[PDB]
């Protein structure tokens, strides 16, 4: 069983993975697996990414060997950073120093910008036999009236779909929002004889307001990776943490998904916790108050975030890219 | 008004410009214009094509500089000879030798293979920005419930004006079936910052079947530039050539827009017709009757075939291509 470990190693942490005999089958075969993660570089990295660059580090110690597609033409389609690829491209750059401060061995990791794909035009081809087996319902209902939808939407999955497949991956790792695009991809690759990829779905931080998930739209409901401690206290303290309550608590998750992802993990409070789950039963039971929660989740964040706020503030160059960035 | 005879040799024949007065405007600028007609490689060429090649000719000795694009990646969309891409480039090489033999200045025409706009990331970055300026309900009335329309379908009008865009025209020729392509280029020019060019449409000639396009479907509805002499006297025998009637007969369409193209052209019956309209006024007088336009139409398109027939048969790479294409 060399395949159990890899496999929960892999497993470790994740919403879901589509399917996971199918991984156990590509672990078994002893086969090179190859995988990545595809993201917009669409503004300053909050917290939640942590969660899917701690996974890109488990999965690259788990033998696989990993992509990390800086998607800008992705992020272009969305309008992110008005468009600016200059911008874009700057946010990657903070995302890779973010990354390897954060404890990601990056020199096992490819990071490849989405304008290689472009420039090849294999790629295109691909995105187009791609949608040549795919009906505009089934290309819709992987992304609202006629109207509305600007043609360039229904590319961007066709896309997402054509990067896996001309990267010859064997699993597709990303936030759960990237589950529609991945099971397009999955619904297709047969039909193109292109491998069917394992889809590893990571869990999405939830916004620090209440009632959406976290992005930098409303600054005080996302904390970024160059926050000041202050920032950070304050972000924390106003942050929705029913009482009692599990799901759809942001402080809650925080502690589950980036404080207790670090192996031998201890979130002392005014009690000291060894795993998640103890905290998450203590919480339950009401013998742990929001506002304790509170103060040692901020005071552990801050913790995680403070060597990766030098490695970003601490270069010249990265502070003005930073800096333009917070521009628009 | 050096514009004026410019003018209506460009006009000459078509269906419509749009619109005059902007081609007017740019053959009055003195300034260079380019132009194109982009086709589909999806067979061997029948006459309908030649309406369009002669159009091509005459744009050239107006002084545009003209370029045909050979639509391959169009024709692989629509799986025109089931996506065989090699009978698609021999189908294209055939329609060059076929333009030069029937008198089109070919050495002044630029022939451009769709590959060369494809392995350039300018061309798809062009494609996604047209696609961002298009609703979905925009390019669905360039083109029928979702389920059954592919999603390629929707690229190929993206790629139709991307490539008037990329190759930077004043002016796009085509049949009347790509009139809603060039509405959406014409409608989207100005919001990225494009040339909104001048759209020119020539006549579709009909099936020579009855109640429809010519093409390869039903062969014996369609001439083709290598059917036998006797295949074509069989063919225009059998031709829907209603009485009197002018509309939808595509025996008189043959001969206003092939025979009478040709400037000094004469149709001798069994009286001596030195212009079109003559013909179709003593036609429609019953003073015509069918079978005698008939037969002067089998007569004088065979003269017009017949060494358009000789430059492709009587090359023997070509004849071979022409066998495999008729193999699928």
């Amino acid at each position: 069983v060399d395949v159990e470990e890899r496999f929960n190693r892999i497993a470790r942490n994740t919403v879901e993975i589509v399917t996971e005999e199918e991984l156990k089958g590509l672990l078994a075969s002893g086969a090179r697996i190859k995988g990545y993660i595809g993201y917009e570089p669409s503004g300053v990295a909050h917290i939640g990414w942590l969660v899917w660059m701690y996974k890109v580090k488990d999965l690259v110690e788990a033998g696989v060997d990993f992509s990390v597609l800086e998607a800008t033409w992705h992020a272009y389609i969305n309008d992110k950073l008005g468009g600016d690829m200059d911008l874009i491209r700057a946010a990657a750059r903070i995302v890779r120093r973010v990354m390897e401060a954060a404890g990601v061995p990056v020199e096992r990791v490819r990071f490849v910008d989405a304008e290689e794909l472009a420039s090849d035009k294999d790629y295109w081809g691909l995105v187009i036999r791609v949608a040549k087996r795919a009906s505009l319902a089934r290309v819709r209902r992987a992304l609202a009236e006629e109207a509305e939808v600007d043609a360039s939407k229904l590319i961007y999955p066709l896309m997402q779909v054509s990067d896996i497949f001309y990267m010859d991956l064997d699993i597709a790792l990303g936030g759960m929002d990237q589950r529609k695009a991945h099971m397009l991809a999955r619904d297709v690759a047969e039909k193109l004889g292109r491998k069917k990829p394992v889809a590893i779905h990571t869990p999405i931080i939830s916004s620090l307001q209440g009632p959406v998930k976290m992005s930098k739209s409303k600054p005080e409901t996302a904390v970024f990776v160059v926050d000041s401690d202050d920032d950070i206290r304050r972000k924390i303290r106003k942050a929705y943490c029913p009482a009692k309550q599990v799901q759809g608590n942001p402080v809650l998750e925080i502690a589950r998904y980036i404080l207790f992802a670090r192996d031998g993990f201890t979130l002392r409070v005014d009690v000291e916790y060894t795993s998640y789950e103890e905290l998450e039963r203590d919480y339950t039971d009401g013998r742990l108050h929001p506002l304790d929660l509170k103060n040692a989740v901020a005071e552990s964040l801050i913790e995680v975030v403070r060597p990766i706020r030098g490695a970003v503030l601490g270069d010249p160059a990265m502070k003005r890219a930073l800096e333009a960035i917070e521009g628009k």
